[PDB]
């Protein structure tokens, strides 16, 4: 017989400056091209979660969140650039607006932080460090951290795969 392959629907938020579609496009393709939109609207991929099949269905938002995407998503990763201020204070915003349009109906939400490394340079220093990223990623519940190269796939197969991971074992103690 048949037999299911589950799905599991990860939504990716942050700013145009981010990273977060050179990141999303990445994961999908292996290669890199710089992004401030993915090219298209959404993607789908399978993938081995603990030696299982899932297919893992990725869309980000071009802004804030809206409400189809707050019901639909079962993980949100938030991304800003290291060197951005502006891109990492988008993360705060962007997660409260998700917060107040989900509601509390709906039980966890598996999370990622991701500050991307791709715009950093000489002259554009890395302005965000890992003590203030890691305390926003404590503030926002069910949330890892994790620091991408998309330029040469540095973290960025970890970041889809360990997200999945998390809907799956979240789900599973759900269930029991």
């Amino acid at each position: 017989s048949m037999r299911s392959i589950p799905e599991l629907r990860l939504g990716v938020l942050g700013d145009a400056r981010s990273g977060k579609s050179s990141l999303i496009h990445r994961f999908l393709t292996g290669s890199y091209q710089v992004l401030e939109k993915t090219e298209s609207e959404q993607y789908k991929k399978e993938m081995l979660v603990d030696g299982q099949t899932h297919l893992v269905l990725i869309r980000e938002e071009a802004g804030a969140p809206d409400a189809k995407f707050s019901g639909w998503a079962d993980a949100v990763i938030f991304v800003f650039s290291l060197e951005d201020e502006n891109s990492f204070q988008a993360v705060s915003r962007l997660h409260g607006q998700l917060s107040s349009l989900r509601g509390e109906g709906r039980g966890g939400l598996a999370l990622a932080l991701v500050g991307t490394q791709d715009r950093i340079s000489a002259s554009s220093p890395r302005v965000v460090g890992d003590a203030r990223a890691r305390a926003l990623c404590a503030d926002m519940k069910r949330c890892s951290y994790y620091e991408t190269c998309a330029t040469y796939g540095l973290n960025v197969d970890r970041v889809f795969q360990e997200v999945a991971q998390k809907v799956v074992t979240l789900r599973k103690q759900q269930q029991l």
